[PDB]
């Protein structure tokens, strides 16, 4: 759906800043009871860190969905 890409975006952005960072993204995976270390985190966001900034928009998180 759409709806639902908007809403999964706006769950792991936990401050609601607009980009999910490393330590979000760690965090949700760790509260789900993933065991993972940064380097870990860091593979994963570099599949859909498109700008390269190190953390993901909006935008990246629709094309990584
Ligand atoms: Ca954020
Ligand atoms: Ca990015």
């Amino acid at each position: 759906s759409e709806e639902e890409i908007r809403e999964a975006f706006r769950v792991f952005d936990k401050d609601g800043n607009g980009y999910i960072s490393a330590a979000e993204l760690r965090h949700v995976m760790t509260n789900l009871g993933e065991k993972l270390t940064d380097e870990e985190v860091d593979e994963m966001i570099r599949e859909a860190d498109i700008d390269g900034d190190g953390q993901v928009n909006y935008e990246e998180f629709v094309q990584m969905m």
